[PDB]
């Protein structure tokens, strides 16, 4: 409806998706990890764009409290909240047999318990409105299991099977819970990749070009719409025809 | 925008219509037998904005007239630039009693006239270089409640996913998507126990199908193609 | 136990699962299509490897009384059928925009509409002594979708929603019906293709390896145990890693 | 052969190592705290057949624990060639009761004890050039009935294809697999409500899981990797 909260919402497919529903008017809670400069340029864009409130909202979700309070935070700076798009996540990547404890444990923390803790506060919520939306950002990975990382894909198909429970659990409180999966999308921080690694990437996609952040935005704001009532449990991936979904 | 739509004389064909005409889509409503019922929605479509509604009969049972049928959809529309092949039979039965006839006419009005439609249309959407396919597929396509429907709608979502890997570098998608339709008309025990399967606890309704066709045809869905979206109240995983 | 039809069992992959079956001591109704000479050198091969019954049958599935009295001449040759494997398939290759209405047809009739009807009389023939096994030799295109053969990829994806349906139509009668989806399996014929095309199939597998039918075989012999009898409306994937399943 | 079998003192484990010994591998029974009922089950694996077998004691949610366990068993076999990541736990409850602890224990046991076991095992069998890994994940992984331990599993799922294809090229596979265990303890109409879920209407055997994990664990079973196969009466698509 009304409000959201949109986790690492300063770059790329998070900030794409502020933008997206600031077009809609929704009051927006930017949330950031480190970078609060490039959160508050989202807020004055998202301002610009429509949106009738902005906040930023700083919080290192690799603390158990931080992601706890953050949606408490959002719903006092707000005035409420309906919404919540978890898009925020972290890659610690590296081949199984060289991964420490510490960069599997920062990837599922930050991907999968830290959305846990901030899907349960904001469906408590939800559940007193008897309406709510929850999206979370997976990635086709999750589906896929490329190698290389199986930290990030367990952590990504976790947040499949949670998205699916908890739309099972709250599906009659009015709330709907979906996922969308993006494919390999073009932001700032992807193109730092060296140029054999995009070219590996691009390789696989039939559509054979990258997705925009703002190709992510549209299904999101699809999703979060009030006439995205019967949809709930979905993964619906955004990958130019990577993944047999 | 012009698209035409099968089986859109009621219920989801029907809703995807006025949908699309409120998004001021010109539309081919075709149908297979009732005429008038078909032109009761074509005057709502009209009245909802669509600039041009013209109706089409044709019992894509017959191979010719499916592959007609998007010929003369092009032609009373002046192009074609979307299809959503929504028109679907059923013949449900025990497989044990299931005869040679009604397993073929499922499968033919269900997925081999769906090729034919699908067919005709790349053709003209890839001289265009733009195009949208949406696939009205079932749940039980991949639930497979108790075979010969459910043969048909497995069997379209393969066929998505293939033609979309095909056709993904021309600028064209392909997507495929219990409601409220002739479903009333079922015994109220039947529908309490279908009732007890859906998390959300309610039958959809033909609108919300309708909205899922009517982003996917959009050009906001520019980058998703060969998926298929359950609208299903958290019924299927 | 022990009778089986086996269809398409005079090469490549129907032929393994037939000697496979013999060393477990199946009786064997050994279909072929053309080859009738081949199909007996299998005949001939299965009764040295341990069958105690061994009889060849003829039919062409794309005439639809043959798959239908397929079973009838099965059971009888045999004295009783409590398995059938329905391997055969057929393709016809083209692009979607110049594929003719009879190479989509022939493909779905052989594939699909005469798996139908050798299930539906074998189910009938199950039934009554309250124990089968059924399985559907399908193909990880059928999930996968690779272009160039969209007849032969809804012919299987079919072919899988049909393995379901019947799965879950007649689980309490003792009756098991499952998919074997083999990935690129080396055979007779596809060492026949050119050398490019082997190249780009093989570079897709996680495995780097083509599959041998002897593995397809395998797994087809572990579902048809009277030990498996638990698993029911499965797709189990034969491939090296290559479909997310 | 030598394997590690993780929760093997009783079910489902307990089947698995049973029907390891049948094909005559060395075993490593591993348990959290009973180890007189691992003892039971370690006489009963020799009894049939099982050349070696030693029992393990260790808690799965001690992060050090799960690394020095594949090393433990590595060295009272003599080697390790087999992983069956079987144990697990739950702690139930709705989401907005759910306390972080419980979450934090189902993952950390479920999945953060399995990445630890997999890949110390991992490292053993990539010298050998030779590997099977078989998690025992829960048709709920995918189904996702009414959530920490649905991610687990999910998790799980997500971390077999993975690792399946990381380790593809090394002589290593690594696949995934309602049942008769503890679950006689429910309530007679917990168990009926579950029972008319169940297409094949009657529920598992711990035996019939070990049977699938045995043919993964095979030779038999080299070209099959990164699959998830249900072992269920019908229950999941």
């Amino acid at each position: 409806m009304r409000k959201a909260l949109i986790t690492g919402a300063s770059r790329g497919i998070g900030r794409a998706i502020a933008l997206r529903l600031a077009e809609d008017g929704f009051a927006l809670a930017i949330h950031y990890g480190q970078n609060r400069e490039k959160a508050e340029e989202v807020a004055e864009e998202a301002r610009r764009r429509g949106s009738p409130l902005v906040a930023v909202l700083g919080a290192n979700l690799l603390e158990a409290e931080a992601a706890t309070a953050l949606v408490h935070q959002a719903a006092e700076v707000l005035g409420g909240l309906d919404t919540l798009v978890n898009n925020a996540g972290i890659t610690r990547d590296t081949l199984l047999v060289r991964m420490k404890d510490e960069d599997w444990e920062a990837v599922l923390e930050a991907n999968l318990s830290a959305v846990f803790r901030t899907t349960r506060e904001a469906v408590k919520l939800m559940m007193k409105a008897r309406f709510g939306r929850i999206v979370n950002i997976t990635s086709v990975v999750g589906i896929l299991g490329n190698p290389g990382q199986a930290n990030y894909v367990a952590s990504k198909a976790g947040l499949i099977g949670f998205t699916r429970a908890v739309a099972k659990e709250y599906a009659q409180r009015g709330i709907t819970v979906n996922a969308v999966a993006p494919g390999f999308i073009e932001t700032e921080m992807t193109e730092r990749l060296p140029q054999e690694v995009k070219e590996a990437y691009l390789k696989q996609i039939p559509a054979g070009r990258f997705g925009r952040p703002e190709e992510v935005a549209e299904a999101v704001a699809f999703l979060v719409s009030e006439k995205a009532g019967y949809i709930t449990g979905q993964t619906l991936c955004v990958d130019g025809g990577l993944t047999p979904h």
